[PDB]
DNA sequence: CGCGCATCGTCATCCTC
DNA sequence: GAGGATGACGATG
DNA sequence: CGCGCATCGTCATCCTC
DNA sequence: GAGGATGACGATG
């Protein structure tokens, strides 16, 4: 028998014929790994090995409709290549011999995503063939993640904990050239030949023992065990925190030779890392209200001044260059676009100015132009929310031996409450609606004095619909409807989280023609659409209008939309998760966390300004002594000159002293006292240096005199003053667009509420 | 009647109903322009305007199979929306009234590609409905290409010749902020409202008069008028060259108000610009053997040192940042990959080192990994072929007010003859095979003395097949076949321009099973494939083997492949095109063009080294006079100090003098004599300055003494010395891969030639 | 570049009962 | 020997 | 990211005659 | 009033 249906399959020689019990099959993720596998098979052969590339995340089958199972074609190809049958038990070895392939070796990237894909495949095999997991049927191929090189020598490393241990236990570190490997395509032909040469180290077989592992597989993909996953991740996060505090290095895998691998260790040590990473990258933080993807772009934009505009494609390239982004520019351009939209419902405040078309409110925001068609630039509010004097306060990382972005930021407003937070993770998810900036500023000003904060309500910018609060953490939103004449009706505004094209295709189309059980309700509909406002004119029957009035126009046209707030899950200043209940709790927590840092900023700016003033004073004294003629540098050895300078009282660079004092947690230094060009030896510049040092002394005195607080008040005042101009320009943008002569239908407005709260 | 088939269509209100003669339809390219059109229609309305986005280059219908016409679905959608019929004449106004739309307004980018798309649409309409082009049925919408801004003032510009005229005729230039527009998506909502507000300036109607225009349309898309297009472009290129030489500014369009536009002017002024641009971007140059897309990347790589490796995505981002690339990063990543492949048949020499997988010789080179999976870095041969001292020799451009890449480069070898040249343009196309580098070096060394060059033969790197020359500019290539036993046969090497997967699917599959008229010839086939070499073992019938031997194995398995050389078309040092005939002609032309620049390089390096030495001498003299104590700068005004320095004999910066002398085609300057820090006032540094100036004097003396020639010989010697190490590493790469124990079948080889030359 | 299909937890409706 | 058909390739939609 | 289909001039075969 | 079904969303395969 042979296979000729799909061209992508590279069938082996004895596939389906005799000795099929030894014929294996390689499964690779994506299509790049197929190139590595084919390039490698040149050494082993084509008899017992076949390669078939996958597409991406495989459909979960433990809980899915049979129709959806039949819809996927990739699973159908997998069964057609292997030869499995749904209701056929495989107990005897003859049943295994019936199949066309003996073993299945999966190989993917050495990251969390490959681990997730492997878990999905194990679940797929176990859900419908439990007996095949006790005959050595599945196996894994692994690759190195980082290599070193120095004088024709290299050392392979498979796990980061092993690389960290090698760094901590070995001297002469950094002499080797580090080289990170992210994708399988990074390797070359020589590396592939070396990998397939050492089969006893990469090829790893699985092993099954004990029925408990079956529950473990369920523990990973049971839609009825959400709380079980919650506890399973909470215990792991607590253990990791305790181990980090005690300083004991945690355990890893793949270090020495491994003949087999238990499923229990496979799940409780590898997939949980994917779960933790996903929760870290898909849930915002209560401090900066951002995600690591957004944070990298915001840091890269802060690194350069960018006075002019900039293209999005080159911006993403620079972000990948400096922020160490390793998730594909395509997934990053969408995030950059999301950080700039300002239409109704998207964001009450933006950080990137909208130069171009960043998507209207018609096609789900996905109707944006190509990334090379659009331009962008930092808004005036970006550098105001983040004072430039806060870089020294926060802690950074050193991914890829490179000063990289920090873990959070310290704004002057809670960013979670201004731009919302919507994310789906593992075990927990997040859903936080928007609010109004002025109410937040008023509440913070009220709390700073000591008074009690006031209850707030989720609002939006440029929105005219009504919002009603019935139960705590529950809200209802209603749009705008009017009755122009006894026959016509007008829809002016739709509620948030509603798109004009979707609303039209899902409401006007079913109502225009008669459905299977309802007569055609509406008769005519016309659209008067703009970039921001909408206008629907619907003509119907007068009796139908009276009926809708008796029933309620909002219910008929689906204007009342409900929302709840029970997913208030965010990170902490330490890194743990908390289930928040009220917005005032987030406000008080942010207030205290911000209050803790005034002393740190004051203590950092103080001392540093004093040291700069002292350095200027030392430079002035050196210039004055040189003008006096005491210091002679005509033909004097560099060494003797340093010695005579020291006996004066002259010290090293205080900036270097502060850098050393910060880094605590080649001799003397007098370079800056001699790096000044001869231009400094004139009175025209001596006067400027004197006035500059006097200005620095005045600034230091004012800092010593002013309170550690009261800087917050000045910053808020400046922010409000800037927001006034920003909103003025935003309104002028519509005022220029304002046509003037246009249809302007006006009619009595019906405002209604649900008769029954129906509180749970 | 209504339309509900395609969702992308935004139907108007009176479409298909009454007053359809006034209902227009907007056609936009791509999908980004749909966002601009929809955002703009908010002001005009939804009654007489409808938008339908296109996909890209529309299929030409003047010469295409009816089956292919039926295959395209976009044309079917266009007819279904409009309502046209193939064999229905439209003469009376009632026939026009029968249609569902009155007019068609096309809008695209203001570049050459939009012009090409508009021409394709006009051809499509004229080919099957000649009568519709005399009733005001088609129209064009235009947008600005660049804008200026200074103090709430702006001036629109539609053509570059108009912008150049405004720059040349108006003072106070550069005060306005320039802003280039490339894509329609760049504009904002306010700009769209302003565009649709001034309908009398953008909306332009067409006009037809005289049957000659019909021939003009044929002149643009007649597959039987290739020579006519050749003459039509040659006359235009000659006219442009003469106008540039005379300095008279050429004519443009769209400047003042335009009620109509003739087809003759539409074709002889706009589409010809697209033809010229396409020929410029799709044909290599005889000087550097590159194309502008390759040239931009090669310049961007030259700008930075890049000692370490670099990612391809960030590299493309930097190229778009500095090289002013405006054709999409996706089209640029493929070019970057093409500039790095080194497998058999791709390139005899590469400029980017292959770190990763850049595609094997199996899937057409298209099996390369994702651009973020691969790394790259400049090869050691890049900076050797292009000496660093040649940037001053060539002329640059100032696209976007930015120092950008030059027009060509001056290597030490003809790059056209080493990496081939394959391109398809308009009116002309190019096809130049590869050659051997050592033969080129030997021929250049032979020509430099004065001897006669030798005939060469197209060769390839890492190739074992035979090459035969029968007619001039014609060649035949044969692979490698052997007879292992009286039954089996072995194929070792396939000819160039042949892919293993394609050769297998197009030869082994038809031969394995019996075709409609042939019995199954082969019986068994097995593959022993590697990354570089191939091995096919085919088992067949002994009688069939004798029959194939009687007929010829090369003919049976398609091993002999012919190639011709009649498309030797390249640019010139001036910019014109020439139809070359022999390779020796290209070699002699390159030799003379290179010989012309030795004097220029010598004259540039001379004088410049002398000026640097003079500047060092002036600095040393100033330091010596200061040590003597004659020059006093204690408390002296900046102005009086300059005056006393001048009376000494001290001059300005000679580097500035050379920069001014080059730029020919605020007073005194003594900054560098005072920008030296105090460290220079010690003997330890005075000795170093003295030795440095002595070294500069020696270098200048050697330059004055050596011949203007003989630098070419030293550069060639260094290049050969480096190529020795490069080839040694390349061979070692296979030697490490060399498995050792493997199947090594050896058999008698049959070498054959066509019995009849069959010369034309 | 556009549509192609996938995870993962809450939930607002949506179709039966 | 003598004519029509067609895909091959590369920068861009 | 993979396959989706298009131009444009020469030409090596490829299927009839 | 009471239960199962399902798509909605966003960073990534
Ligand atoms: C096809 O070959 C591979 C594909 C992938 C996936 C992928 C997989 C898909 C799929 C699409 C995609 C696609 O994502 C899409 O991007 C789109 C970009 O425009 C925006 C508007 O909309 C996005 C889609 O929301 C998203 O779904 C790829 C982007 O980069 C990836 O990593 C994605 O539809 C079918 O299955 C991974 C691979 O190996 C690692 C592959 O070999
Ligand atoms: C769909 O929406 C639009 C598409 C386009 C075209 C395009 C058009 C296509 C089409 C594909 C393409 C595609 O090219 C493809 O890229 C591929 C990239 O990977 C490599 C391996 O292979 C390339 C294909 O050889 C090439 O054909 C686009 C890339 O950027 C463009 O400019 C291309 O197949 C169907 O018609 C322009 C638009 O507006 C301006 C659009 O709105």
């Amino acid at each position: 028998n042979r296979i000729k249906g799909i061209p992508k399959l590279d069938d082996a020689n004895d596939a389906g014929g005799r000795n099929s019990t030894e014929c294996t099959l390689i499964l690779t993720e994506g299509d790049s790994a197929k190139t590595l596998a084919v390039s490698g098979l040149g050494v082993v052969g084509r008899d017992k090995y076949g390669v078939f590339p996958l597409r991406g995340k495989i459909l979960n089958v433990r809980e899915a409709s049979h129709k959806q199972i039949m819809e996927n074609a990739e699973i159908n190809n997998i069964i057609k290549i292997v030869g499995l049958q749904y209701k056929k038990n495989y107990e005897d070895e003859d049943s295994l011999k019936t199949l066309r392939y003996g073993k299945i070796m999966i190989m993917t990237d050495q990251d969390q995503d490959g681990s997730h894909i492997k878990g999905l495949l194990i679940n797929f095999i176990h859900h419908n063939w439990p007996s095949l997991l006790r005959h050595r049927f599945l196996e894994e191929f692994i690759t190195p993640i980082v290599k070193v090189s120095k004088n024709k020598q290299e050392m392979a490393f498979y796990s980061l904990p092993e690389f960290e241990e090698w760094k901590s236990s070995t001297p002469n570190h950094k002499k080797w050239k580090v080289k990170y490997y992210k994708g399988l395509g990074t390797s070359t032909s020589k590396e592939a030949k070396e990998y397939f040469a050492d089969m006893k180290r990469h090829r790893i077989q699985f092993k099954y023992s004990g029925p408990e592992d079956d529950a473990a597989i369920s523990l990973a993909f049971s839609k009825k065990q959400i709380d079980d996953r919650k506890e399973w991740l909470t215990n792991f996060m607590e253990d990791r925190r305790q181990r980090k505090l005690l300083g004991l290095p945690e355990d890893y895998l793949y270090g020495q030779t491994t003949t087999y691998l238990t499923y229990n260790d496979f799940i409780n040590k590898e997939l949980i890392l994917f779960s933790n990473s996903d929760n870290e990258r898909s849930i915002p933080s209560m401090v900066d209200g951002l995600k690591p993807g957004q944070r990298k772009v915001l840091f890269t934009c802060f690194k350069r001044n960018d006075k002019r505009e900039v293209k999005v494609a080159q911006l993403a390239g620079s972000v990948a260059e400096m922020s160490s982004y390793h998730h594909g520019e395509m997934s990053l351009m969408m995030t950059i676009i999301n950080l700039a939209q300002n239409f109704v419902g998207s964001n009450n405040l933006n950080l990137l100015q909208p130069i171009g078309q960043f998507g209207t409110r018609l096609h789900g925001g996905k109707d944006s132009a190509s990334p090379r068609y659009i331009f962008t630039m930092l808004s005036s509010l970006a550098r105001l929310l983040f004072p430039p004097k806060d870089d020294h306060t926060l802690k950074f990382l050193y991914d890829d031996n490179q000063r990289v972005e920090p873990e959070w930021y310290i704004p002057i407003i809670p960013m979670v409450l201004i731009n919302g937070a919507e994310g789906i993770g593992t075990g927990w998810s997040c859903k936080i609606p928007n609010f109004d900036v002025r109410e937040i500023v008023n509440n913070i000003r009220r709390l700073m004095d000591g008074e009690e904060p006031l209850p707030m309500l989720p609002s939006y910018k440029n929105f005219k619909g009504t919002i009603e609060e019935l139960a705590p953490n529950q809200y209802v939103i209603s749009g705008e409807v009017a009755i122009l004449n006894s026959t016509t009706i007008e829809i002016s505004e739709l509620p948030v989280r509603t798109w004009t094209q979707t609303y039209k295709e899902q409401v006007l189309e079913p109502m225009l023609n008669g459905t299977e059980k309802t007569p055609p309700l509406i008769t005519d509909y016309r659209e008067y659409h703009t970039d921001t406002t909408v206008k629907f004119v619907v003509k119907m029957t007068e009796e139908k209008l009276a009926e809708a009035e008796r029933v309620g126009l909002h219910k008929v046209f689906k204007l009342q939309t409900s929302l709840t707030c029970n997913s208030m899950v965010l990170f902490d200043h330490v890194g743990c998760l908390k289930k928040y209940d009220t917005v005032l709790d987030i406000l008080r927590d942010f207030f205290e966390l911000r209050l803790k840092y005034y002393g740190l900023r004051k203590e950092w700016l103080l001392g540093m300004l004093g040291a700069e003033s002292a350095k200027l004073n030392n430079q002035a004294r050196f210039i004055l002594e040189k003008i006096d003629g005491k210091i002679i540098i005509e033909n004097k050895p560099k060494k003797e000159l340093i010695k005579v300078l020291i006996q004066r009282g002259y010290d090293s660079d205080p900036v270097k002293a502060w850098k050393e004092a910060q880094q605590k947690v080649s001799g003397p230094t007098f370079n800056y006292l001699l790096d000044m060009p001869l231009w400094y030896l004139t009175k025209e510049k001596k006067d400027e240096l004197c006035r500059l040092r006097n200005e620095k002394e005045q600034e230091l005195d004012t800092l010593k005199r002013k309170s550690p607080s009261d800087l917050w008040k000045e910053d808020l005042a400046t922010f409000i003053e800037e927001l006034e101009a920003v909103e003025a320009k935003e309104k002028q943008d519509e005022q220029v667009g304002l046509p003037g002569k246009g249809g302007k239908a006006k009619g009595k407005k019906t405002q209604m509420a649900e008769v029954l709260p129906s509180p749970r």
